[PDB]
């Protein structure tokens, strides 16, 4: 198994032993995603490329944060809607700089953070910064991390064509859009049903945000665009795309 | 499905909005469990747990909490062991306080903790302290949570004599011994290899505890007892009084 | 001379520490309702009792006491929503230990005994312990060690459990206002203790699981867990001899000259 | 009549207030290195003209402005490797926000527009102002609204992006002491930028992850990330009135009179 | 009848609040080096016996006293670098008085008063009763009153100044280990002090500024800031009365039956 | 050549810290009400401006002040009931203190230099300190030096205080919007002061301890503790000198060139 979690103490213990060890950790979140979709893709996704990941390289998957930080209204819908579950930023980074602590005790040197919601950015660097500050303080400055959003290793031009071939919308309105759906109808087809998509055009917003939230400024279906052109097709080649070119960086970043 | 993170918004909504909508929170951890058992066996048990009671009851199970508070040595071997990866107690707290405001935002009011990992027992008792004190300051005050690491229901003088032909000796020492490591053979069977059991004698210790934790103090294989006669049977006993334990008593706290 | 840092001038304190094997003891107790019968700062008052004895045996100092503690749960406590009974958030009590490590290991101190005297502060204590370790560790320092305990954890000889609790030891969470607690109050300030106000009622039985808001309707009327109606001074002085000698016994091979 | 809460009486500031409909603004900066050719206070200097100008064509108060903010990120603003960039942690800019907004309703005050001049500085502002608006809602009030946004994106006129773009636009992640500030600076500042000390390298460029600790090979040797050779004073009072009219536009309609 | 909180059982203490016009007070002290010839919980034990006194006469309750306080600051009690001296950060006794108000209102309780004892916890007791009434007007509770106050500011007569310093007052802030401490010391505790050890020095003078960390030279080498010499207990019992009955006049004042 | 930080480029800073011995100052302030003839922002603009000079004079550079400060006090600042004034939390002020010093130790920094300018700063800015030169030991640094001074207690001379109060001074605590801050304010910038609006009421005086919530009545309606009718653009040119000169030569005597 590529998975810490299903790994025994001492099995653990050799791979970090062996000195090169490379650890992968998936940042989710619970989130509502339109209609068709189920709530934690941003926890499934980024856990399965890493797992993919992990068995190319040989590096190992630390059990994935499955709560991050508060929807916002220009990339994921908004925290107003019901199901979505939101840590403050404190909590989410508390939680990345106490596991990275304890990597660093293990032994560990080499972590890769897999971000799959929009919204922990800055609160996974800020855990990351506060960690790496007090290993400073025991004169520790070899603990190197890989951060990423799995999606931003989709940049080939010819790839994105194939994907949108009537035009690229960018990242921001690609919550609960034909980006995850597709991957979602690749890897767990059941927990997606296509024909409840709510058709509607792109999102758009002014250069501006508003607090409290506006609920009205939101796709009623939640979603930042349309899923309706989702397919297991565009699915299977988003995810050998990620899938080499973040395998391919690790080895780079990660050598042995 | 019974999770939470397997519906979408508008089934999540619809259960909520039925009114009497229980949810359920497993909280584990990430912590060894001796040479023969993987280490995420916190997270699966009461996650396991919670399905079965969910399914019986009509409730809905939430994402569990992965990482947990600090091994301690009389009851988990101890915090210095490769592998195990442990919060902050801050941490902690705070995570349970986040999804409680979230929860009740949604309008639930029903809530069942299950701990499968002992430590984490008054840190998930504040962040539930904290978070009804907030929502008191919203005039929230109907709010209700029932807390239980599910092993507290296997109490029946019978089944613990079934269990022990030999002799119960306490949940203190029940760590990687024949409670936990049964229940993972009855569900987890390749999560575990019992060939690899340390047959030592039950951890004993002073009244009192040492810090900086000493790890001679500990079992080698940090276990607390010996799961030698651990079976597939005791394990899906063990799951059988556990789920019609805790079904009974959650219709009890939170009737239709 | 006194046991007590608190009596002492600062260099007095000075050379007891630079003797170079100096234990401080540090009672962690509350503010806490304990029955129609007994006062309400009986968790800092026996910790503190006991440090005391246990100090002037080994030639050890204590320090001032935690007067308030952890939230009162109601299986250990009768609840935090009875009157009286005041308490502090954990980050609160495990701030306050933290700070306390820091100091002493400041001054040079790397022996420390944190007894407890009140059920639920121990898991705070821990953190707290745990986050000051780890700020010595960052300046190279890692010779402070810290033994923490409840006193009443030492009064295991079967002997003498047999004559507080004939019918069975209920338990050291039931114990709360009860015979152990009530006993040592006799022995130790009988004029704090009212024998006969004491609410005799059955041992607290709880399911297994806890409920929040807690119901006080699942703690005997009185907040106390068990019945203190056997208590006496003799008893008292029973579990006293036995706690002192055990804990002294305890810190003597933890922490030898 | 000055613009600015700082320069005004108590008094004045009160009867503003009282008017029912009063518009503050708050200029979100740092202190952080741009180039060898300009100084490091433009992130507090550019939103705060900017708030300036907005304020006295809507009618509206500017509040002193945040002076230190988040620390540089490589990928937007060099990395907080760099000598004089001086940063807050997140925990201290989003509690500086939580306290102003929660002074600010005290005082009356319902409208509030956070105007941020540092990439990095957003998420931490969103967090503030969650935490005050929870804050506000547990003692009844829901009517206090906020509007934050980062100046630059309200030069959207694809007229506008040629302007300052001829060869194309690249983003405003790499916009760190490039054309846009350089040029802003160029038109309010003249005397902080020394145009002849650009120095002229290709935009810069990274792959699609980030790695920490910061790399300072990966960051363009004089901190800037992309090359303001061609900024000038006219693109600057091109992309000055743009954002005024444009930000002045958006608050009246969020905040009608 | 004890005036002292913790010397109360629940039920007796729920009906002194049930009164509706009780009046609780908590002495707030420190751990800190006072001299040669005196012990280091001076700052406790000084505001907690006036409290006391104080109770008494005006039918009011004691709570146990804070024993750890803010760290010493150079100019007003030597320093936080000497041995024995225990302090706590900020945050942490913020957070106690914040914790401890927030329960008293529990109780049902309205009326405070926070007696210092330590010079430097007067800034951060404010802070925790601030943040202890920001969060009872969010649960609509509007009729908590404090009131804080260091026992020594009530010596304000200049006759009774001029007979306690024939030499000229120096301040409040070098009067740590001084003249008006080890009179009430000697006048309360006479076995806590060896006036034969006191080290007759100048009084200490500080230049216009503060420097840290704190340089151990610019303080007088027994830590105190001024002579005890002329201490008595005389002086001692006149401070008192002076003290009390100041403080009980106010308190019926503040809080009237 | 500026001496402010903000002014420079990041090549200019690294170059004068890199020089050894550069002595660093940050002015801290506040946003605060200050009667009805003077503008909210005087506890940054005046610290600022003396800053200015003695950088000027000893060739140390300064950094963007601090615009919020803690809580306006009754006794000190008026109260924190008034509109206008902004304030922070206790936390939120010590959190940048400490991250600015953090940072600048980061650039290789050793000589800082705080200039209070509000009066109930002083103990937060004293714990930032704290906490920041804790975690510089972490990490084994010892020499990074602060020296933290208000303005004000630079006007000592007896001859100078005659001068500036030909009839008598009377304290800094009743210094809030009266004489010495408003001449000071008359000779740098006159524009923001309106002598005609001076409400000439009585010197502030109260009871020797505090009431929260504030009493606004105990409070002079205009908000300020004494009055500035006699203030002068002369006294304030006087103050400037002396306590420019005053500062100038502490700083020489604590960090050399
Ligand atoms: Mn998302
Ligand atoms: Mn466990
Ligand atoms: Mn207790
Ligand atoms: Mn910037
Ligand atoms: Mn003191
Ligand atoms: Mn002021
Ligand atoms: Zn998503
Ligand atoms: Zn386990
Ligand atoms: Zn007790
Ligand atoms: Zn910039
Ligand atoms: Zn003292
Ligand atoms: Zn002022």
């Amino acid at each position: 198994s590529v998975f810490v979690g299903e790994l025994t103490w001492k099995e653990y213990e050799a791979r970090v032993a062996a000195g090169d060890c490379v650890l992968m950790l998936p940042v989710g979140a619970l989130e509502q995603h339109g209609h068709h979709m189920c709530m934690n893709v941003d926890v499934l996704l980024p856990t399965a490329v890493c797992k993919r990941v992990a068995e190319r390289i040989g590096a190992l998957v630390m059990p994935g944060l499955q709560y991050g930080y508060k929807s916002q209204q220009k990339s994921g819908g908004g925290n107003h809607f019901p199901g979505t579950t939101s840590l403050d930023g404190a909590t989410l980074t508390g939680t990345v700089q106490d596991i990275i602590r304890e990597l660093a005790r293990h032994g560990a040197r080499r972590l890769v953070l897999m971000n799959g919601h929009y919204e922990n950015s800055m609160f996974i660097v800020e855990g990351i910064d506060l960690a790496l500050r007090e290993l400073r303080y025991a004169g520790i400055q070899d603990f190197k991390v890989v951060v990423l959003s799995y999606w931003d290793f989709v940049k080939d031009p010819a790839v994105i064509q194939q994907l949108y071939p009537e035009g690229f919308l960018g990242w921001d309105i690609e919550h609960g859009g034909v980006f995850e759906t597709s991957l979602m109808l690749a890897l767990y087809p059941d927990l997606v049903d296509l024909d409840r998509v709510v058709d509607h055009p792109p999102a758009t917003f002014p250069p501006y945000d508003v607090f409290p939230v506006d609920p009205a400024r939101t796709p009623a279906p939640g979603t930042l665009s349309s899923a309706k052109t989702a397919s297991r097709e565009k699915g299977e080649l988003i995810l050998e795309v990620c899938v080499q070119g973040i395998a391919d960086a690790i080895r780079e970043e990660f050598p042995p």
